[PDB]
């Protein structure tokens, strides 16, 4: 019997356990556990360092993804690329960090086209840029309140080979930018995105990182316009696949986990 779980703060509303435990059950690992652990960035090394032998790995959500990357002694190329880690996996002599949020975005969208818009400069925005690139997006516009963080974002886009640019939230380029874009990935609070819903509504595809509560005003706006709408639950589903494979050494049982998600 092995142990995994999810670290973050707050953590009470994580739907990670539902996904992972459904996977372990489908895989015949009926005796494995997965627990929610209240844990801020400073406490991450306390918790992970205290893990007994039977811990195979842990998921890490806000606010500890930067601490997780630094705590690990090995990091995947992609974890380095986005600058944070949502996944710690025990190895012979320590921990390996990875970032599966990239899979979260690429897998949730399933397929992307040419032009994308990313709302927000932090959180899962870097993963969204890399995932969009993975899908064959040639062009990305970063709409964000923090011009400095957004500068680092365009740089990453530039580095993964995507024509990438910045646009201020109230500069007046939002209509233009929405017009050229096929896909919108929003990583900002629903409360913040809400006021721009009218302008963003015409995007053909929305990926909203938010999942609770649902629908966000943005999702409702896009939905009413007939755009394809994908919630953060779909993101959660797809980032979890690679975590299950790394924790168990077995293919993610996607159907079982998709069923578990429908229950959510
Ligand atoms: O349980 C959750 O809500 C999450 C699990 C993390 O691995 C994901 O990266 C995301 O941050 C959320």
């Amino acid at each position: 019997p092995k142990k995994a779980g999810v670290l973050g703060s707050p953590i009470a509303h994580s739907r990670s356990p539902q996904l992972h435990l459904a996977a372990y059950r489908a895989l015949g690992l009926h005796d494995w556990t997965y627990e929610r652990i209240e844990c801020g960035a400073a406490e991450l090394p306390v918790v992970v360092g205290g893990f007994g032998p039977e811990w195979v790995g842990v998921s890490v959500t806000m606010p500890g993804k930067f601490a997780a990357l630094r705590f690990a002694d090995e990091r995947t190329a992609r974890a380095d690329l986005v600058g944070s880690a949502n996944t710690l996996v025990r190895t012979p002599h320590g921990w390996r960090a990875d970032n599966t949020d990239i899979d979260g975005v690429a897998g949730a969208l399933g397929a992307a086209a040419g032009h994308a818009l990313v709302l927000g400069s932090g959180g899962t925005a870097p993963a969204a840029v890399v995932g969009l690139a993975e899908l064959g997006v040639t062009d990305i516009t970063v709409v964000a309140r923090n011009s400095d963080k957004a500068a680092r974002l365009v740089d990453l886009g530039t580095r993964v080979g995507v024509a990438t640019r910045f646009c201020a939230f109230d500069s007046g380029g939002l209509a233009d930018a929405v017009a050229a874009a096929e896909v919108l990935v929003s990583t900002i609070p629903a409360e913040v995105a809400a006021g721009y819903a009218g302008t963003l509504a015409a995007i053909p595809v929305l990926l909203d990182a938010i999942y609770d509560p649902w629908p966000t005003p943005l999702a409702a706006a896009v939905g009413s316009a007939g755009g394809r709408v994908i919630s953060g639950l779909q993101m959660l589903l797809h980032q979890a696949f690679a975590q299950v494979e790394q924790f168990t050494g077995l293919p993610a049982p996607r159907e079982a986990m998709t069923c578990a998600l429908a229950a959510l």
